[PDB]
């Protein structure tokens, strides 16, 4: 099954044109950030950490909103991500498929798939069919970008942890027909060798599999309970699937959150730069050789795209965080790890084997898993063997060397494992022809500068080290005190041993430079290709891993290229930064950042040396309370003046529902009528007969959801909300009516979006929202006939530029209101500070401008007071739906909104609608617009995509 010479593989790794490559790899969900010339600033960051390829979703739901009408254009388009990537030099691991969970709506799926006759993830018939237009068109956009067109795209997902075998190969054919050449990845829920090759049809050509050892209960960030950690890893590999390389196609690097979750800060501390630097390390003594985290960035859920299971924000916890920082310690600590990955090609050949205890030290409570191959270069991995403990552990080594058996440190001193740590330990490591007998310091980089080597080594703060050189040559401190710092030689190798300290000591042995750092200032440090035409540094090989340099900056170093003579960095900085440049090249004379030439200095050491200073810009930005705020009912529903006549007829005798048969005369499910998104809106018409007395009700529209009903202008109750409850069972008492008159009931439901589909055959996706059941005490449930709305249109969207989620059933939403430049002069004042004083919904808006300086990176967010009120919120800016705010619920109060989407030097206009579910009305506590630290940036101009504003709807209600 191999059908293109480009991406090859064996049992040890992938070939990329006949040269190994170990991808690590990240997570990033374009439809997650609709802002496509935002898109390349994620991938420099994920280059900068060192990796060499990301990974990423396509979501159904967004491009076929309407049955036949394939849309993947502006915010949706795939194309820019593709040139962003190959732009960045990042390969692509495509997964598009039509199943993709990922916490989005549906699991993927469009609400439309609610009325197929056929069970979803499976041979059935009608489902094939029905994923045919969406495969032909995503994947025909996916073959342009393969790595066999001079694209990225290196890899292929079919669907998505799945589990008839018929299923998985009519996914992979239909694939193959839209021209995918590459090889086929799989990412099987658990180790278990789903689909793995040889398992028949539906074999993929390269087994993969997921792994979140510590789940997503992010309640109790300190506490990593026992045996979670995973040690049998290997041994499954090597029963379930030895002829293809290890893979981890989604690997831990934060957790989601559902609606009355702890928040993402908790979900960061729980698998923050401990569980990094631990875990990850442990996945390479697996020997992995494509290690994905998922999510590297989160972005999100804007638009009404996420599932119900999880609210507006999708930090997840990641490395890189909503708003798009690289602020938090797992950052630096996972670029640590991958730029020893990237300097490092006998990792790929240095065979996995057993772990052990009391073998290579002397104590049990270590566990040490050594990386053996056929030539010389191994590498060892200690961690804590109770992965959990926070013990401050010294040990010493008895490593097989290619000097013999040493035991280590063999002058004074002992290692430490300090707590949550873990090192990897090098043995008979090549320096470009200069043998590293050992070092117990780990290895961040080494280069050829052609004439002189660079080893950069690093420990945690409080250790000893020491390693040994293969060498003839004398010792010197270039740098630094000696202070600490002792060697000795024995034979024909020189041996080094040092404390970790907060200032760097430089050593020299003949053409060879060792750095000595701590940690923390390691964290510092970038290893950018430099690139000696144009600005992109191209795809990763190892030419251009071999000219790559050093350089100690900050906040961020997006790259480095060389222009004749002179150098040029591209860096973002939080601070007054200190840079220096290690291993420019001899043709080299000038220094320039962000396109300005800045002094340098060279020491005694041929290092360049510059500064750039950080000083905070002011930033104004308007009080949110002091706009002039307007106000309009958005919903005249209940008011016994509105004529619905214009509304869908509920009225089908039978749903087209296959998983959950009806239980009221008509369908009252949303999604038979074509309306899958945002609220909605029952009306039932009935005549009185004089003998009701009690209204009951099951409405359901997915966890966390509310529900509010009125008779006539007559506020009945609500259902207030829960995270566990999908659905709401509601008994309201009625005073006596007119027997004769008409009266009408209205019910609005909050959708917070359709279930995903994770057990196949259990269908839960084809939950339906809206209406359940009811019973009109004393009537006949026929007598009520309905009408029902959500977006307008349904099927037919409205808003093209903003997908078909963005929008729902309000009545201020179906007008297109929510839009820039809304028709409000003619509105009476009022702010959502104010708020309602009964139950019902109110509609907010008002414009502001923004003026913020050119070169600055500002993370912007809307801040709502939580007052605790039963009320629910919706936030717009410019149009884009940008939040889900429910007091009663929680736990976002802070919602950030990426520039593109905020206009930084125009007009923004901000909507919001308020709806109270309580009594007594309902309030916002307070409403603030706030930023956290501007950065000095040398990324260029952001662009804003389409902001569409107000116009008048044909045919709106
Ligand atoms: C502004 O501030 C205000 C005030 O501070 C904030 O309001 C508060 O928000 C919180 C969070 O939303 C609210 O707490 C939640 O309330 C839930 C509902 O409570 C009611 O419903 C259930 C009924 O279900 C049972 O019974 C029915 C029939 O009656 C059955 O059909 C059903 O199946 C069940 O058997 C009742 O259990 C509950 O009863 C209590 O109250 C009554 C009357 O007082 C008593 O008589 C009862 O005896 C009992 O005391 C009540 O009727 C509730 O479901 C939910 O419970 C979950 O979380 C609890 C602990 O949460 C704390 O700690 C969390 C971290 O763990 C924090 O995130 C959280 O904020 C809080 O501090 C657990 O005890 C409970 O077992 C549930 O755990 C699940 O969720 C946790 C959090 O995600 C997880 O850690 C757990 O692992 C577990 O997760 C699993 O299940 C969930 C679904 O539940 C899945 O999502 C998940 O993936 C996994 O599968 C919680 O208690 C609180 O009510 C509210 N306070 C007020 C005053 O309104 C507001 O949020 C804030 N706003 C903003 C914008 O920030
Ligand atoms: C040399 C130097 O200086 N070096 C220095 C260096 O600089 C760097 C720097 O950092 C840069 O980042 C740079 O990176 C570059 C990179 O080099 C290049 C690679 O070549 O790529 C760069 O970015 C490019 C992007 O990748 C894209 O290619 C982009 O292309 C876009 C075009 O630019 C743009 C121009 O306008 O057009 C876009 O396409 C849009 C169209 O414009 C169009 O109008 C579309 O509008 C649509 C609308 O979207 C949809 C919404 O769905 O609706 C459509 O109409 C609908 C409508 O809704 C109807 O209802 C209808 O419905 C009908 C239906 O049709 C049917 O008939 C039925 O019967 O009835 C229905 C009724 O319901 O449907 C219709 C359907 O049409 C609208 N259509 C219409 C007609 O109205 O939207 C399109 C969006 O898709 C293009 N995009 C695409 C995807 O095509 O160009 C980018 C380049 O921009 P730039 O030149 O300005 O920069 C990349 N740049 C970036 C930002 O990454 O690298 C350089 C290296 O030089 O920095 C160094 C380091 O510091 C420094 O040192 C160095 O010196
Ligand atoms: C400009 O950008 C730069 C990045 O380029 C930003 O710099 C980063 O800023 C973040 C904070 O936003 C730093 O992370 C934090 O650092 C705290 C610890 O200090 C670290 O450095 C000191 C030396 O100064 C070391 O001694 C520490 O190492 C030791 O401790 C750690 C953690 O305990 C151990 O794992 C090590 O083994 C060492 O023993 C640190 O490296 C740190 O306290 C903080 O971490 C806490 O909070 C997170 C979650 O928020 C938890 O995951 C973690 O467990 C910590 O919680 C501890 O304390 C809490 C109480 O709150 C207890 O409840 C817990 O049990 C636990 O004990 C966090 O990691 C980051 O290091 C830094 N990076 C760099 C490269 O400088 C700037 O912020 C930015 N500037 C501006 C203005 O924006
Ligand atoms: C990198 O990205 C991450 C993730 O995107 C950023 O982390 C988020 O940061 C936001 C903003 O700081 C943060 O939201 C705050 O959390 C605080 C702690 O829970 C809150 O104190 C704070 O709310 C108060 O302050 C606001 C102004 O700062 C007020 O507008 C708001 O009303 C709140 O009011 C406070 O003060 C008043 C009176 O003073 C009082 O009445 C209140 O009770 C309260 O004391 C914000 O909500 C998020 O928690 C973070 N989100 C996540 C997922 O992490 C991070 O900031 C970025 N780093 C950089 C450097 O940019
Ligand atoms: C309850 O509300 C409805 C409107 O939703 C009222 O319906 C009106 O009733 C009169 C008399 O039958 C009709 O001529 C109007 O055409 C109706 N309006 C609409 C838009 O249908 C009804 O009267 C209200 N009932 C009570 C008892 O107040
Ligand atoms: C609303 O009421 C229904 C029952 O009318 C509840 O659904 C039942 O739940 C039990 C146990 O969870 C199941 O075994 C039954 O099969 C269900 N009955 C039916 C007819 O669906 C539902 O849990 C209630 N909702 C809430 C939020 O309490
Ligand atoms: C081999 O590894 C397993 C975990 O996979 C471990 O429990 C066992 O003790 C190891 N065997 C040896 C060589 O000690
Ligand atoms: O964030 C949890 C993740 O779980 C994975 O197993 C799944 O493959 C992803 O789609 C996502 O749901």
């Amino acid at each position: 099954d191999l059908l293109q010479d480009i991406v090859t593989w064996d049992d040890k790794s992938l070939f990329i044109n006949g040269e190994r490559i170990m991808l690590f790899s990240g997570e990033v969900h374009p439809f997650r950030l609709p802002v496509p010339s935002l898109w390349l600033d994620i991938f420099h960051k994920i280059r900068a950490l060192g990796f060499n390829c990301v990974s990423f979703y396509i979501d159904w739901a967004l491009l076929e909103g309407k049955p036949g009408d394939y849309r993947a254009e502006g915010i949706f388009a795939l194309e820019p991500f593709f040139d962003a990537a190959k732009e960045a030099g990042i390969y692509l691991i495509a997964r598009p498929g039509s199943y993709i969970n990922a916490e989005v709506s549906g699991g993927g799926f469009p609400g439309w798939l609610q009325r197929v006759n056929g069970t979803l993830r499976s041979s059935d018939e009608p489902f094939l069919k029905a994923t045919d237009n969406y495969i032909a068109n995503a994947a025909a956009a996916v073959a342009k970008a393969q790595i066999t067109n001079g694209g990225p795209v290196i890899l292929y997902q079919p669907e998505n942890e799945y589990s008839d075998a018929d299923y998985m190969q009519y996914v992979m054919d239909q694939a193959r027909k839209a021209d995918i050449v590459v090889p086929f990845i799989s990412n099987d829920a658990s180790p278990s060798g789903h689909n793995a090759p040889g398992s028949g049809t539906g074999a993929v050509d390269i087994y993969g599999h997921d792994s979140y050892p510590l789940g997503f209960d992010c309640a109790n960030p300190s506490v990593w309970p026992e045996g979670k950690l995973p040690d049998n890893f290997r041994t499954l590999h090597l029963e379930q699937s030895p002829s293809t390389p290890y893979s981890l196609l989604e690997f831990q690097a934060g957790a989601f959150d559902p609606w009355g979750g702890p928040g993402f800060e908790k979900c960061y501390a729980l698998v923050n730069h401990e569980f990094s630097r631990v875990f990850y390390r442990n996945d390479l003594s697996f020997g992995v050789s494509t290690f994905n985290l998922y999510m590297t960035f989160g972005g999100t859920n804007w638009g009404n795209l996420g599932h119900p299971g999880g609210y507006t924000s999708y930090d997840y916890g990641s490395p890189i965080t909503e708003t798009r920082n690289v602020t938090r310690e797992k950052y630096s600590d996972i670029k640590l790890l991958a730029n020893f990955v990237k300097a490092s090609p006998s990792y790929l050949t240095a065979t996995p084997r057993n772990l052990t205890t009391g073998v290579y030290t002397d104590t049990s409570d270590l566990a040490v898993t050594p990386l053996i191959g056929d030539s010389p270069g191994s590498f060892f991995v200690v961690r804590h063997t109770d992965y959990s403990s926070q013990e401050s552990t010294s040990y010493k080594l008895k490593l097989p060397t290619s000097a013999g058996n040493l035991t280590i440190p063999q002058l004074e001193g002992t290692l430490s494992l300090n707590g949550r740590d873990s090192k990897i330990h090098v043995v008979d490591y090549n320096v470009s022809g200069t043998n590293i007998i050992y070092s117990t310091a780990e290895v961040f980089t080494w280069k050829k500068f052609d004439g002189n080597k660079v080893l950069v080594l690093y420990g945690g703060p409080k250790e000893h080290h020491e390693l040994a050189i293969a060498s003839k040559s004398n010792v010197t401190i270039i740098e630094g005190s000696d202070s600490g710092i002792v060697s000795t030689r024995k034979g024909s190798s020189v041996i080094i041993g040092w404390d970790v300290s907060s200032t760097r000591r430089i050593v020299q042995v003949g053409d060879l430079r060792v750095f000595l750092l701590d940690r923390n200032s390691a964290y510092n440090y970038w290893v950018p290709e430099l690139p000696t035409e144009g600005t992109s540094p191209g795809f990763s090989t190892s030419k251009t891993t071999a000219s790559s340099i050093i350089v100690k900056a900050g906040y961020l170093l997006r790259g480095a290229h060389l222009d004749g003579a002179d150098l040029h960095l591209t860096a973002d900085f939080n601070a007054t930064t200190p840079i220096e440049v290690i291993g420019a090249p001899t043709g080299a004379k000038n220094l320039f950042v962000n396109g300005e030439k800045a002094s340098h200095t060279v020491d005694k050491n041929g290092i360049w040396s510059s500064e750039v200073k950080y000083a905070a810009p002011e930033i104004k930005l308007p009080g949110l309370k002091d706009l002039d705020w307007k106000y309009l009912d958005t919903l005249p529903e209940i008011k016994s003046s509105y004529d619905d006549s214009a509304w869908v007829s509920a009225d089908l005798p039978k749903t087209k529902n296959t998983h959950r048969p009806l239980d009221t005369p008509t369908s009252l499910y949303s999604s038979d009528y074509g309306f899958h998104t945002g609220y909605l809106i029952y009306r039932g018409h009935f005549v009185a007969n004089g003998k009701e007395s009690e209204f009951f009700i099951r409405t359901q529209g997915g966890s966390a959801f509310g529900s509010s009903v009125w008779l006539n202008e007559t506020y009945l109750g609500s259902w207030t909300g829960a995270d566990y409850a999908m659905d709401g069972n509601s008994t309201y008492k009625l005073s006596q009516l007119e027997s004769g008159k008409n009266y009408v009931i209205t019910v609005v439901i909050d959708n917070l979006g359709l279930d995903e589909n994770w057990t196949v055959g259990e269908e839960t996706m084809k939950n339906p929202r809206g209406i359940l059941s009811y019973k009109l005490s004393g009537q006949d449930a026929s007598a009520i006939t309905w009408k029902l709305t959500g977006n307008l249109g349904g099927e037919d969207y409205q808003d093209k530029v903003r997908g078909p989620l963005n929008e729902g059933g309000l009545y201020a939403e179906r007008q297109g209101f929510h839009q820039p430049q809304p028709p409000s002069e003619s509105w009476e004042s009022g702010s959502p500070l104010e708020g309602l004083s009964k139950p019902g919904i109110g509609f907010y808006t008002a414009q502001f401008d923004l003026d913020l300086p050119k070169g600055w990176d500002v993370p912007l967010y809307f801040n709502f007071g939580n007052n605790t009120q039963a009320a629910r919120a919706q936030l717009y800016v410019n149009g884009y739906q940008y939040g889900k705010f429910t007091g009663n619920v929680g736990p976002q109060t802070s919602f950030p909104v990426p520039e593109g989407i905020l206009n930084y030097r125009g007009t923004n206009y901000v909507a919001l609608s308020l709806w109270a579910l309580e009594s007594d009305g309902a309030k916002l506590g307070s409403f603030e617009l706030s930023y956290t630290t501007p950065v000095l940036t040398g990324y260029g101009n952001v662009e804003s995509p389409e902001q569409p504003k107000y116009e008048q709807r044909k045919g709106a209600y």
